[PDB]
């Protein structure tokens, strides 16, 4: 996975802040200045982004959970779009101190959110006074704005992808403390020190932000599915055996002896065994019950069967 | 997209029916017979499946809708799994004559399904007698079993993918009449004539059926997203220009003159214009209102702006 330099140039990825606003720590990523404005060196952005994408692909491929964080105007709606498009998670309105470091508390706040969700729907709020119903409605607003993108995360994320390292410094510091790797777009006015995988680039243009998140969402989908990887395993070696050769070889795989197999499905009075024939074999449960009339085997168990 | 011959052999794709059950029309796809059973020639299955996958990829890439059809025991639950995994549609319980050819009627039956959905939830059924409520409950059962996988299809499909051509002959004939292309697994006991893209193979093993649907769902996801295609466009040509060359070239793209731009977002009193700077420009709506105080422009419109 990569984005080309020409694509980044068109999106404005190389536009830094005015030089008077810079953080000197971004010097290695700066190409120069034109008209009192810093130009970001895409010669560095491209390999550093590829490096970031490769590791996010690896994390996603072990069922890793990715938290997209971006709450500034330019990032907010796109962060949600990206996260949804690859079945991950997000914070896009505002960060509450402790979302990560006090995660056991957040977990309870999530159940409280779901209870308030139910209450607002099943008429509980209508049986309250206006003053009370408003209290619960504002609480539900706070919880949904802040936790709505993570309510099904189910534990700490395995990585953070962040738009604007300075704007999101609180979250980045929590991740640091927990040893959660941080991938971030770092603009010329920002401190890169807390960022594990820095991506030098413009964090102020919707089109630039969209370019980054798109490449991220794609590589995360590829990590989960293994679509393109499993496919490009057919070119790694010779596969030109004839069917005839392969079929005759498979006939000699028969030794010796009645057959052996594996349960794949147990619906009452129907036990299903894959013994590698044309069809799986559906067996009456009775052959698999003990003296008390209970099922002895489980889906995935190994068994025997009579040809 | 492809499945290897070794993968098909392991899944049992080559196991045909007993020869006494064959349809002579399947002769070109048959390798031979062992123990009074027909062996399917995978030398033919592999290129014919690749051919089918390539055209399904093309159909999906123009936002085509794919209807997965499989109602026999071995196909039923996997057909649903596959369809869901690539955001398409399915029929997996039983085919009602006219689902395709009388589609304008099906459309009304879909709204009737949604109304019954609401009624069963909002307590309408509880206000009925038992005899009446049972009538509506059975109607809801019929509609959900048959239309549940297509209720958001929104029109005729652009292709059918079918498990077992003989078992699903009714649907295949409706598609024929409507000119909708049929992709189907055709076993040695079946008639291939109605099938546009026949895939000679075992249609009785869950593991074989799973192998086919998996490859289909992947190629459909790839058609929609263009993940792997857009990525493998970076290898088609030289991309070794230095950033310096590219940046200096982009500086000469400035001619002449105040700037020109494109609206991207209109939220009351905030009009957003992309003029290719570091940030999009947010302009007060007032500059864009006519004498009556109405908005003159729309999202996507072209405008002008003062630097
Ligand atoms: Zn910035
Ligand atoms: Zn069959």
């Amino acid at each position: 996975a990569t984005v080309s330099m020409r694509d980044m140039l068109k999106a404005g990825v190389h536009f830094g802040h005015q030089t008077r606003y810079w953080n000197p720590k971004m010097k290695p990523f700066i190409f120069g200045a034109r008209n009192k404005v810093h130009i970001i060196n895409l010669e560095k952005t491209v390999p550093m982004f590829n490096e970031a994408l490769a590791e996010l692909n690896k994390i996603a491929s072990r069922k890793g959970k990715i938290l997209f964080v971006g709450t500034k105007r330019a990032a907010s709606e796109a962060v949600k779009d990206a996260a949804l498009s690859c079945d991950q998670f997000f914070v896009n309105h505002r960060w509450l101190g402790g979302m990560l470091t006090n995660w056991k508390t957040v977990r309870q706040s999530i159940k409280r959110l779901k209870d308030l969700e139910t209450q607002s729907q099943d008429g509980t709020f209508d049986k309250l006074t206006k003053k009370e119903a408003l209290m619960r409605t504002r609480e539900l607003e706070k919880l949904e704005n802040s936790l709505g993108g993570i309510k099904d995360m189910g534990g700490l994320p395995d990585a953070l992808f962040v738009i604007d390292a300075d704007h999101e410094h609180i979250a980045i510091k929590e991740a640091n403390n927990l040893g959660i790797p941080v991938f971030a777009i770092v603009d010329t006015n920002s401190d890169p020190d807390g960022v594990d995988f820095v991506i030098p680039g413009n964090d102020d243009a919707i089109r630039a932000v969209t370019l980054y998140l798109g490449a991220v969402a794609a590589t995360v989908r590829e990590g989960r599915s293994q679509d393109l990887a499993s496919q490009a395993e057919e070119s790694l070696y010779f596969q030109g055996e004839s069917f005839a050769q392969l079929f005759e070889e498979s006939l000699k795989e028969i030794e010796t002896r009645i057959v052996r197999g594996v349960v794949v499905a147990i619906d009452k009075d129907v036990v299903l065994v894959d013994a590698g024939l044309k069809s799986e074999s559906a067996i009456p449960a009775e052959q698999f019950k003990n003296a008390q009339g209970e099922l002895e085997i489980q889906v995935g168990d190994e068994v025997d069967v009579a040809l």
